[PDB]
């Protein structure tokens, strides 16, 4: 029993953060093999950034003005190449500590676990969600910039977020592993806001199944709703539409509790008109939205890595 | 900006979980060092919970018995002794990859990570608080004794839970790594509950300065209140009476806001009265309780 916000086990990911310095700007880069991946923008300056010709900036510079360093181990830099946003140090030294791993580019709902760093130093793990808008929610301060946001599948590491900057509102966007940034955002100095977001209904429907199946039952009901109208209804919250392979992706946990997805439908249907009224689903008076369908799954059958 | 219910980094915990069999029982073990920590419960059977005799049952039991593993390796048993209500598996093998370590007995309203493990393999992390009832509220299945709780400041992890057991309210109990447990509990199958929860005031107020500091400032209101008036108040919600020690805990996130410790009290005190209104502190409806004074100053600056 239990039901927590849990993050995949970052030790996989700890052998790789290292601490990458050019000019004043002190970032984390993530060592894989003999290439250091980081942010583009550790080659700017505060003018830079304003209008930042990211191939004459980095034209001018040499291996040895980039300062890598892997714990108490300066590594030497032999070459540097960008994709996208990211810069790729070629270093002498492959990483022995290298997991298994896959750069791939998630979607809006998709949750992963951010190790945050500063000076190429973990400090700590949590769970996000990929916002529709783009956007994560993170927890990040100066110098989090090249943290990353995985997950594990088997014995692999899937990384598919590095860190870049902090909107005003104080959320945060960044690029997958390929450089190409999770929304409309530039890494430019340059007015830039999240858009409106909105709730990922499919995860919230896996946390109320992930309810049920820990005891929490008073918000079932006996009614059952159609999808058009269900996504009618979602569309007045500000929720994300219901697809068919989300309900299809809900099936085993529908299996499992006896509720259908188009009845559980129902009942998220009655708690978005009528709210909670001074009740709480596994300790929260909201409805919960990071936690995917895999994620319940997982979590209430105990998969390891 | 932002703030999470952040774990710290597992790795230095990973290289430690290993699996130890004992007949039919299988659970996970901490192995620093060259001895393998885990729950002396390994060595009963569901008729001996009732009112087992550890002395009695360990006695009987040789070193080939206890089959840990650590990865696809088997480590061998040389020695056992039981510490409490933890067993220590001396193993022919020392971890290589032991971390700088200490154990660490903690207190109610202090927060930890917790390494779930099936099998001696790590499944997921995540932050627990433990409860002033002595329990924590973790997430946990069949087969996770012996997951670890945990903090890393600086380089040396603190060990300070080893899971034992699952109340029948779903909470859960267990011991610090010397085999002490928190709590009244027992590891036998007696008739044990929980008692009544109570929300850790000092965290709460931590949790609002953590706010104030990200940008947060609705709840704030004009009153101050005496320490005595705020605990008669805090007492009928449930709430943990605060002491001058958690007063003098909160005096940096005072400084750092420009907010009294007392004036933080009554806009609790208020929040308390009132309800949220519909508002959300920290994209939270409820007041959070499992985060220290200490981890909002580490997350914040
Ligand atoms: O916002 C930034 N990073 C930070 C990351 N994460 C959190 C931060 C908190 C405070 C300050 C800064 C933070 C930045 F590095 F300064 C930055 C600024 C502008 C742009 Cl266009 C880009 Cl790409 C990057
Ligand atoms: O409650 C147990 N463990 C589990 C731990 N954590 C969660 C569990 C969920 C389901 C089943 C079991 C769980 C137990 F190991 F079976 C157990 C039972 C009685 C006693 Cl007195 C002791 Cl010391 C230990």
């Amino acid at each position: 029993s239990g039901f927590r916000k849990m993050a995949f086990p970052s030790g996989k990911v700890e052998g790789c953060m290292v601490q990458v310095t050019c000019g004043t700007t002190t970032l984390n880069g993530l060592w894989l093999d003999d290439v250091v991946y980081c942010p583009r923008h550790v080659i700017c300056t505060s003018e830079d950034m304003l209008n930042p010709n990211y191939e004459d900036l980095l034209i001018r510079k040499s291996n040895h003005n980039f300062l890598v360093q892997a714990g108490n181990v300066q590594l030497r830099v032999i070459g540097h190449s960008m994709q996208n946003c990211v810069l790729k140090l070629k270093v002498d030294t492959a990483n022995p500590k290298t997991p298994k791993y896959k750069f791939v580019r998630i979607q809006p709902g998709q949750t992963f676990s951010v190790l945050a760093c500063y000076n190429g130093s973990p400090s700590g793990v949590y769970q996000c969600a990929m916002r529709p808008n783009f956007t994560i929610k993170g927890s990040f301060l100066n110098g989090s910039c090249g943290s990353v946001g995985f997950n594990i599948d088997y014995d692999c590491v899937s990384f598919c977020y590095m860190h870049h900057m902090e909107l005003p509102t104080g959320v945060h966007a960044g690029t997958d592993l390929e450089g190409n940034f999770y929304g409309p955002f530039v890494d430019r100095q340059t007015a830039q806001a999240a858009g409106t977001d909105t709730t990922i209904t499919v995860n919230v429907l896996a946390w109320l199944y992930a309810a049920v199946i820990n005891g929490d039952r008073w918000f079932l009901n006996r009614f059952t709703t159609t999808l058009n109208d269900f996504n009618l209804v979602a569309m007045k919250y500000n929720y994300e539409p219901l697809t068919q392979d989300h309900v299809d992706i809900l099936g085993p946990l529908s299996a499992q509790t006896g509720i259908a997805v188009l009845d559980m439908c129902a009942s998220l249907k009655e708690l978005l008109q009528n709210g909670m009224n001074g009740r709480t689903i596994l300790g929260s008076a909201l409805l919960e939205d990071e936690f995917t369908p895999f994620d319940v799954v997982r979590q209430c059958s105990g998969v390891t890595f």
